[PDB]
């Protein structure tokens, strides 16, 4: 689809089995997804951005389907204020940014 | 033009008639420079991002050029480790998610 930017590009995800409103972040190299007890092997990263880092699990080869769309990769799982989809998923979907 | 996602989204941008390098960031609400010289009025603001609050210096009705098209608007300036062009002058421009 194609989503205008008047708000926030929000869209529904599926990982570990749950539903999940997700934003679109073409500013994020990796997705982030809310706390949540994903099972599996999990290494510690530390994520920056605006203010700062907060510690994250970092789970690799996670399935995500974004908005209907299959997708599988790296994603970290900490406190995050919300539920982000990057360029690492993005690409897999085959997101682009027009104008 | 169509932007893909393999790499950051990085458009040059033109600001106070100085050029930069910026992020065209869709999960970003507000357009956040980081500290420079701005011609004109401001006042103290805070926003957030992944790692907490920061404050920063609210203009408003800036004249920026971004990749080429002209934006007037929120220019919020202050200590992010990223330019980032947000949705207040992505939707000026004329940008759109798609997929
Ligand atoms: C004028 C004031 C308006 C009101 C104000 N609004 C805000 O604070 C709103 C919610 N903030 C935002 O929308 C901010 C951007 C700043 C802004 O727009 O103001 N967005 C963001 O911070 C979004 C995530 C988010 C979205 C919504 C809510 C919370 C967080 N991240 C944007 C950010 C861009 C980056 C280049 C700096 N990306 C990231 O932080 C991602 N990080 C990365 O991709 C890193 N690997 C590399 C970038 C950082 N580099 C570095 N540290 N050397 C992370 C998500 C994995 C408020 N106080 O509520």
């Amino acid at each position: 689809p194609q989503i205008t930017l008047w708000k926030r590009p929000l869209v529904t995800i599926k990982i570990g089995g749950q539903l999940k409103e997700a934003l679109l972040d073409t500013g994020a190299d990796n997705t982030v997804i809310e706390e949540m007890s994903l099972p599996g092997r999990w290494k510690p990263k530390m994520i920056g951005g605006i203010g700062g880092f907060i510690k994250v699990r970092q789970y690799d080869q996670i399935i995500i389907e974004i908005a209907g769309h299959k997708a599988i990769g790296t994603v970290l799982v900490g406190p995050t204020p919300v539920n982000i989809i990057g360029r690492n998923l993005l690409t897999q979907i085959g997101a682009t940014l027009n104008f």
